[PDB]
């Protein structure tokens, strides 16, 4: 699968079985989604991006499903208006930037 | 040109003749730089992210040479910790994500 950039990279992927929409992100080198129930388990992470700085809750070898792929990666939790798969994820999967 | 996404996909752009290094981003909408006069007519805009958001200075049909090509279109100018090109130049080269 070949994304054209004319829309949003967005895929539907399951985060430990519940589903949720993400702009898939060349431009991030850490993923954060909003809204979903992780777990106890977690530490602590300050996130910056070009507004600034945000506090996040941050998750380890989470099951992840997308594009018909299993991968396992850190998550992190957070205030985020859109959800974003960043580096770390695109790496696991095997995305590619084309040109 | 491919980029494996282990690092961050950043390259060498001329912006109006002025050397700039700058971030390929699928997940950026906008295309925002910093440390570049580019003049006088420009229209006050806003750009955000996570964290926030910043004040900026739209400009249209800018001269870019990236890639080997060349290619005309918005760039925002603001405080940003690091240039990014988004969507609209990205979608002007002819680049896409792949798996
Ligand atoms: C260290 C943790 C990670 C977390 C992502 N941060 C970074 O890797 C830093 C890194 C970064 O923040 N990358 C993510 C960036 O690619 C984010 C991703 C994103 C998309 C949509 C909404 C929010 C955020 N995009 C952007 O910052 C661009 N934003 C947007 O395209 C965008 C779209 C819709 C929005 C709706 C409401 C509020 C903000 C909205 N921002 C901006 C350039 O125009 C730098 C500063 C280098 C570009």
């Amino acid at each position: 699968p070949q994304f054209s950039l004319w829309k949003r990279p967005v895929v539907t992927a399951y985060i430990e079985g519940q589903p949720v929409e993400v702009l898939l992100d060349t431009g991030a080198d850490d993923s954060i989604v909003a809204g979903i129930e992780l777990g106890n388990n977690y530490s602590p992470k300050i996130v910056g991006g070009i507004g600034g700085f945000i506090n996040t809750k941050e998750y380890k070898n989470v099951e992840i499903e997308v594009l018909n792929k299993k991968v396992r990666a850190t998550i992190m939790t957070g205030d985020t208006p859109i959800n974003i798969f960043g580096r770390n994820i695109l790496t696991a999967l095997g995305m590619s930037l084309n040109l």
